[PDB]
This record gives C-alpha cells, structure tokens and sequence, in this order.
C-alpha cells in the first residue's frame, strides 16, 4: 500500500500539473490568435493606404 | 492497493491525455506565432513603403 499510494500521489500531481499547463496553453492560443487577427487587419489597412 | 492501482490507472490516463493536449496546444502556439511573425514583417515592410 505504501508504494501504491506513492504512485497515486505522483500520478495525481502530474495530471493536475498537466491540466494547468493545458489551460495556460489554451489561453495563450486565444491571446496569440487575437494578436494575429489585429496584425492582419493592420496589414490590410497599410496595404490599402500604400496603393 | 486495488483502489490505489485503479486510481493510478485513471490518473495516468488523464495525465497522458493532458500531455497530448499540451503537445497539440504548443504546436498551435508555435504555428500561430510564426503567422504573427510573418504578419508583423509585412507590417514593417508596409511602413517602409509608407515612408
């Protein structure tokens, strides 16, 4: 039981940290997508003014 | 020990799933980052053309 509970603890800690990493990466994805959209809009406006 | 092993299996499956999510989300992060880099390079070229 000592080994089994230690394995349980390590697996649960790893899964929780992985979930936190997933949430952080997803919010990073949405942030970078918003920045990309703003950059594309700026590019379009700049090209029109250039022409 | 039986319950501990079952929870170990569940926790390791969930952690592997979240690790795959991490891999996918980091791939998306890098790809959108590259697209944003291209967009900002285009923006810099556009400002140069404005000048």
């Amino acid at each position: 039981l000592k080994d089994a509970q230690e394995k349980l603890e390590l697996a649960e800690k790893k899964a929780t940290d992985a979930e936190a990493d997933v949430a952080s990466l997803n919010r990073r994805i949405q942030l970078v997508e918003e920045e990309l959209d703003r950059a594309q809009e700026r590019l379009a406006t700049a090209l029109q003014k250039l022409e």
